[PDB]
């Protein structure tokens, strides 16, 4: 009834996350849109000392999955509500050729003015 | 070392959760009754069709754990900003007499 995408969140920069960093991981149906805002599942957690690679376990309602649809996971890391890291590509899951259920994601570091 | 508490979130009421229900699970140091319970770990997730028992896997930094301190998991469920379910029980983990790592939590209803 309940199934999961597992994986990790990492980045390449040699910098630590503060205890108040917030990780968000999303599962989306991207069959009809490359960047839908609607999600199938979404999890967020505080890092509070944890450092990359960070583990996640994203549960979802398996009934929401159709074999003919395309699904992807993405992730961001925020500090004080501002973006610090984000995935810049789709990570296909479930119905992709490798029937992927475990995703090591590599995020890009970002900043605003 | 990243370590984990696993478990489930349930309630007794024969009622379903809407797709926009938000579950929050907390790991806290409850050694002191009066202190602000220190949060070791916290996650939230949306149910979007999932129904109880809801599974959770709560990761935490093993360095945060202190010998002989008391630790507990707790949880709440909110819908459209309204509290609907909350734990009302101590769920001791890690340093409890069973060194518990997997917790099936039973939440009470909040029927406002």
């Amino acid at each position: 009834k309940i199934q999961s995408i597992t994986g990790s969140v990492a980045y390449r920069e040699r910098i630590a996350l503060p205890d108040n960093a917030v990780v968000t991981v999303y599962l989306q149906d991207v069959s009809l849109a490359d960047a839908p805002a609607t999600v199938i599942a979404k999890q967020n957690f505080i890092t509070n000392g944890m450092q990359v690679p960070l583990e996640f376990n994203l549960a979802y309602d398996s009934r929401k999955i159709k074999a003919s649809h395309r699904y992807s996971v993405s992730a961001r890391i925020e500090v004080d509500g501002k973006l610090r890291f984000i995935t810049d590509t789709h990570y296909g899951v479930i119905t992709d050729p490798e029937a992927t259920k475990h995703v090591p994601m590599m995020l890009i570091g970002v900043h605003g003015e």
